[PDB]
């Protein structure tokens, strides 16, 4: 009686979800994901007359979350997909990694848009003498897939993040007990046309990204950081995994008790665009502290 | 240059935080931690006029924080200190962890009172017949009840709870990892209490190293007090995270515990026979009283 076959068609299985305790075989596999994913969605995003700007960066989960997007898009007619690539400019990586999502995107024929860093940005590379510097990056990343996605006029901004992601960064902000970065994070339903931010892989773990991108063969590339390593990260991954491991279901129950959470709490900047406050821009602090360089508003 | 000089007088020290990377010497750790426990309590705890009411149950923390109060309300004329002790019945020996709770009373003069599970109705010598859920749950939530219609019968106007920082850091990421907001909305709204004695931890910022070396300083007499009935490995799950996280990034469980205390001030704010309700349906918070126990006027 206790076997292994599929959970849909009874047919020797290639995942274990150990969540669910159910198995799933290729064609099973990619079939529960898609439906997960245009779950996760919803009829507001998956529908007609819809831009889609999608920030990639080569990894799995980027390439992933643009194959599952573009299948869905593809027949839906007055429903257009870009691609944004955002190149830091890294005298060591970089580089490599757009390299493998701009080769997708012909693959695929999905249209990419690469802007750089040292566009809208003067410098580069490093602000050196103070600062952190993977916050930085981050930061200014969303501020420009903003900007680009507003160009494009597009209405929503597909970000790569998995339930690993969100269920570490949420860890993170517990630990933390960042209640200022949980603030901003509050103000984020409809905005003056700032574009969505929507993440259609947040309820597919890692593991399975991972396991979708094998079956696909997508040809990812992970792309280390040579300026950026944050240990601590890794040290949380550690402990939502442990958490897992011991509790199958703990990084979806952290995660939707961030949601609820999130439910029951309670254009305005100088020269450049809208985020929060004028005071002193957060984008800007760095800008202050060396010199403020082109792309604003009115 | 690197020596471990104490932080306050420059004198060999005894104990090392970690977490701040300070040195104290024997009398500069016992007076900062009676100045962090002063702080926590604040005026309004710490005053004339006023009776608490502690729940002991003999080990370190509830004898380490009954020998703090004991230090301030001994100097203070018109204030009064009660401790209750309540033995759950659930067999075993519980009785040589109250034994210790009751020889500290009568070395330090406190008036101590001994309430049993089965005199507030019912029987609990081992009740449970073929923290989280079901047996240790349900032991908790009664302690409670009775501490607080204990407190109310002796007119007190707090419940000291011997909780420290460990304590504490272990149930709020508890509530994170289970990702309880039903569990969160109890704490705060019945903030304005009618006939509920406010619950106070004077411990509640002081670590449990710190708390157990207060204890070997103090020659406190501790009973170790363990439960033959319940035992659940969640929590000794979420102390070894709360720990590691503190032996990697000092101030963890400080910042972890400020965190659901600046969450909890920022967030959205029937029962017969017996009271409590406080917008809440059906029993509040009594796990059954039907059926396998009821007994109700
Ligand atoms: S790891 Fe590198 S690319 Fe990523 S946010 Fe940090 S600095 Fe930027
Ligand atoms: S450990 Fe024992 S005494 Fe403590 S709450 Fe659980 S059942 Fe009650
Ligand atoms: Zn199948
Ligand atoms: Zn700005
Ligand atoms: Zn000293
Ligand atoms: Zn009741």
């Amino acid at each position: 009686m206790i076997t292994m076959k599929c959970r849909k068609c009874g047919k020797p299985s290639i995942y274990h979800q150990k969540h669910s305790g159910n198995n799933y075989c290729k064609e099973c596999f990619i079939k529960e994901t898609k439906r997960k994913v245009r779950k996760t969605l919803g009829r507001d995003v998956l529908k007609n007359n819809i831009k889609v700007a999608m920030g990639l960066s080569g990894g799995k989960d980027s390439l992933v979350m643009a194959y599952l997007l573009n299948e869905y898009y593809k027949q839906i007619p007055n429903s257009n997909l870009i691609a944004i690539m955002v190149n830091e400019g890294i005298e060591g990586y970089r580089t490599d990694g757009i390299d493998a999502a701009v080769k997708f995107c012909e693959e695929y024929g999905i249209e990419y848009k690469i802007v750089h860093f040292k566009d809208y940005l003067g410098t580069n590379l490093d602000e050196i003498v103070t600062m952190n510097p993977c916050s930085f990056c981050g930061v200014i990343r969303r501020k420009i897939l903003n900007r680009v996605s507003i160009e494009e006029k597009c209405d929503f901004l597909a970000i790569g993040h998995n339930l690993d992601d969100v269920a570490q960064a949420v860890m993170m902000n517990y630990i933390e007990g960042d209640v200022k970065k949980l603030a901003f994070l509050g103000k984020s339903l409809k905005h003056p046309k700032f574009v969505k931010r929507i993440k259609p892989l947040e309820k597919i773990p890692e593991d399975e990204v991972l396991l979708l991108a094998e079956m696909l063969e997508l040809k990812y590339h992970k792309s280390p950081c040579p300026y950026s390593c944050l240990s601590f990260r890794s040290e949380v991954s550690d402990i939502t995994d442990n958490l897992e491991k011991n509790h199958p279901g703990s990084k979806y129950s952290i995660v939707r008790g961030y949601e609820r959470l999130l439910e029951h709490i309670e254009g305005e900047c100088k020269i450049c665009g809208g985020l929060s406050a004028t005071e002193v821009c957060k984008v800007c602090s760095y800008g202050k502290n060396l010199g403020i360089l082109e792309k604003s508003k009115f």
